[PDB]
């Protein structure tokens, strides 16, 4: 049974410390944030990424079709299964930012938006990281989930044993880290996030020699009901910020001609927990 706050975005300011009582104190594990951004806003990005007026946003898509026709596609690279020297993650990351600052028009800035709610409910200075020769991280990625598409089930801080994660594991607390997302567009049924009880266990993880053989196995347990699961299907311009560095989470496949488009990432405390830090 995972606890999750459901408040509007006029309401964060009550909040003070909500990043710190979901991963440090661990009192609940996650909150919808409603109307963070405008209807407007998200109908308006929306309709740049349809009609191809999208700041070069399309120059970085990955289609993923070498993972099979079920997967997500992306608006930029993600760090989770990057290269430990991030070279192709930089240039993408130079590129979604500026794309997603022309596409926002301003009203509001995307970065402005998410920095001041992440700063309403933590009280902490918040910044984008930068690598070891000063290269932007990107804040965010935008996901694709065409008709009959998934995010298939994972847990976050597996990032933190990845090559990728070298570079930021040396400015970041090493607690949990939290997932952040807004939906841009919402589909007309599926495209559920569901969030199980089931949590991060790198010592269940060490008996298997390929990871793909313990995926398979957590697959299993999820698919036994063994577990508690929550569901969400934040609407357009809500934000769902929540323990996916602790706990397994999926989103459902995609029904109906109309696709999903997120926008978002993930955040953390950095080394002190004097400091927010968010990425994709
Ligand atoms: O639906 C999305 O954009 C991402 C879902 C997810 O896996 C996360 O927020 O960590
Ligand atoms: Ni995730
Ligand atoms: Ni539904």
């Amino acid at each position: 049974a995972l606890h999750f706050l459901d408040i509007n975005a006029t309401e964060v300011k009550k909040y003070p410390t909500a990043i710190q009582d979901i991963i440090i104190n661990r009192s609940f594990d996650g909150m919808i944030i409603r109307g963070v951004f405008p209807r407007d806003t998200m109908e308006q990005v929306a309709r740049c990424l349809e009609e191809g007026n999208d700041g070069g946003m399309k120059s970085i898509l990955n289609k993923n079709e070498e993972f099979g026709t079920k997967v997500a596609q992306i608006y930029g690279h993600a760090i989770v299964g990057q290269s430990p020297d991030l070279k192709d993650y930089f240039a993408s990351s130079a590129i979604f930012r500026q794309a997603c600052r022309t596409m926002f028009q301003g009203s509001p800035d995307f970065e402005e938006q998410v920095e001041s709610i992440f700063h309403s409910l933590s009280g902490l200075p918040v910044e984008i990281p930068t690598g070891p020769e000063g290269q932007t991280y990107t804040p965010a990625t935008i996901r694709l989930l065409l008709e009959g598409r998934e995010i298939a089930v994972h847990v976050g801080n597996d990032f933190l044993l990845m090559p990728a994660a070298n570079h930021l594991k040396t400015l970041l607390d090493l607690s949990d880290q939290l997932s952040y997302f807004i939906p841009l567009t919402v589909p007309e049924a599926g495209g559920e996030l569901v969030v199980y009880s089931l949590e991060w266990n790198p010592q269940e993880a060490s008996k298997y020699a390929q990871m793909q053989e313990y995926m398979d196995d957590v697959e299993f347990k999820i698919k036994s009901n063994q577990s508690q699961s929550v569901a969400y299907a934040p609407g357009p311009g809500d934000m769902l910020l929540f323990n996916g560095g602790r706990y397994y989470h999926r989103v459902s496949e995609v029904i109906g001609n109309s696709p999903r488009r997120t926008i978002g990432g993930f955040l953390a405390f950095s080394k002190q927990r004097d400091k927010i830090y968010y990425w994709s």
